């Protein structure tokens, strides 16, 4: 039994930033949730904390989308 998860597959580019905890990871998505009117996704960093993951809205995202993307045989 199952459902189509929010946009799962994806790893994007996340960027979170408070203090001295500033990075850049890559993640990939595994829920999205509007919560208080805009849209927040949960993210999984990829190398990082595997349990608990974080909440990232999109203005902190890197979408996968042509920006001088490679696409011959990474992910076409």
């Amino acid at each position: 039994e199952d459902m189509e998860p929010c946009l799962t597959g994806t790893k994007v580019k996340v960027k979170y930033g408070r203090g001295k905890t500033q990075k850049i990871y890559e993640a990939s998505i595994k829920s999205t949730e509007i919560d208080d009117g805009e849209v927040l996704y949960l993210v999984h960093y990829y190398g990082w904390n595997v349990r608990y993951d974080e909440w990232v809205k999109a203005d902190r995202i890197i979408w996968p989308l042509d920006k001088g993307l490679e696409h011959h045989h990474h992910h076409h």
